[PDB]
């Protein structure tokens, strides 16, 4: 019997797939790591598990005693919420008001408590509110996705090894959109240990290219372009940073659905656009480029449709 | 290397998971077959593949020559749309207007053409429109999900064998919500060939219990209670039909998210409610009951939020 104990044993071991119809002019092969296949449809299922699991293993939290807290407007909240549901933790998510009603409904479905903050104060306002709730709540614990070593650690332990095994050791390049930088840092570190010649390409928005020496700015690429260097990002592991526009990311996501039957988030569009550009460079002829596709595209299409209506 | 050729090689081989916290009073173990893990988040990915693949293998359709047509307001349209995208088929989906705008946006993302029909005429109106488009379109092909033997065949070839292998041959009962009846017929037939003592439980809404001798009626359980006996359903394979209310289905889906961290469609709630009832019967002590969970719950939460707003 191979019946999973619970939903925590369903995380990771996601497939690689070749891109076939969006790669005209490419001299390298491009494969996508499909984090859309995670139980709650994003890469954040991995760090929702690892950050809660690590705290438990260190005796820092207890189910039905500890209150988990995270300031997050994105998939980290959903990854934490389904694990908190399964393991029986109270979870408080802090985010600015007027953020996707769709994401809020999913958090509430898993029984997460929502604390909405002043939109004018943005993410900083949500971080401050999370710290204030922690201060006044005994046995409370903030996961701290941008600083928590369990974030890159799970990518070193699972994501990287899966890409190495799945590619038969043939991966030459990893292309990864940087949010926390946990994926590129953890998976990248593992891959460079297997083959030190592997090149790691960070992807950031043109509109917030802080790793390239640009100013922090607003952009439509959900999940990447945090506008600062996260504690968990090892910039020294990066071999190049590719800038992709929100427009190019949206167009590439549209072509992935139309031509590959892959419905992916805008950040997957960004990673694909960067990987296709790298695969067109003649010095990469015959190589295998692996792009991380962080999320399924239904969440975005739902979010856009609500934001429009 | 285990890199998939394309998205068609990512279908099936979905996990089984034990239910742990919604099974108080159960003397049998309950496991869920998670079709939410399919690439486009429902069981219909299997029959989208099988119905197009079968037509190709019989030389009935050609990519970039043939126009595929199906009248469908549900997941069958999405399953067909991502396969049509990958394989390069023009696809026309006929459905009543005022149906989920969210589902329509997903179909359009995959490049499906939508033909909306008079809401007053319901599904019958969409079926009539599909036949009229077929008549006037050379090289056109209607999949006919309720009559197409490729529907139950894929469940005989994949779904059933996966449940048998995944359960280590220990499955005693399959609990399956009946839409087309392809899942219970195909998987059920295979399972009864491995162990003829296995019992097959069909699930239908209280509000449209036509297999129980009730009248066809409206109900909120998306994917089941078609209000007729499909051509592909073998009623003689069914050992019992369980009726579940829309209210009980919604409450069970809510508890699966809160207690198991499983965000599932209302029809998964129906299947779970039926399986939990069966597992409480003392004559089932020590047995393994497997419930099919046909879809992920994000589509429903999105649909409800739009229908409400």
């Amino acid at each position: 019997s191979t019946i999973a104990k619970d939903v925590t044993e369903l995380i990771g071991n996601t497939p690689l797939v070749y891109l076939n119809r969006v790669v005209d002019g490419c001299v390298a092969r491009v494969a996508a790591k499909l984090e859309m296949m995670e139980p709650c449809s994003s890469v954040k299922d991995r760090i929702g598990y690892s950050m809660i699991s690590d705290a438990e293993n260190k005796g820092l939290i207890t189910p039905g005693e500890s209150v988990l807290i995270e300031p997050t407007s994105g998939n980290t909240g959903i990854g934490l919420a389904f694990i908190a549901a399964a393991k029986g933790y109270r979870l408080i998510i802090c985010m600015p008001a007027s953020m996707s009603l769709e994401r809020r409904t999913i958090l509430r479905a898993f029984g997460a408590e929502l604390v909405l903050t002043d939109p004018a104060r943005g993410m900083k306002g949500a971080v401050q509110k999370a710290e204030e709730i922690k201060a006044k709540t005994p046995n409370s614990y903030i996961l701290q996705q941008f600083e928590n070593p369990a974030n890159p650690k799970i990518h070193y332990e699972t994501t990287g090894p899966e890409i190495w095994r799945g590619s038969g050791g043939k991966i030459d390049a990893l292309v990864s959109g940087i949010g926390t930088g946990g994926t590129v840092t953890g998976a990248g570190k593992y891959l460079k240990e297997q083959n030190p010649n592997i090149k790691l390409y960070g992807v950031e928005p043109v509109e917030s290219a802080i790793l390239s020496g640009g100013k922090p700015g607003p952009h439509k690429i959900q999940g990447i372009g945090a506008g600062f260097i996260p504690g968990v990002l090892d910039v020294n592991l990066l071999d190049e940073v590719i800038q992709v526009s929100s427009e190019e990311s949206i167009e590439t996501a549209k072509l992935l659905a139309l031509k590959e039957g892959l419905l992916v988030g805008i950040s997957s569009g960004a990673a694909a656009a960067a990987a296709i550009r790298i695969a067109k460079r003649p010095e990469n002829a015959g190589k295998l480029i692996v792009a991380v596709f962080p999320s399924f595209g239904e969440r975005y299409l739902s979010t856009v449709l609500f934001e429009s209506v």
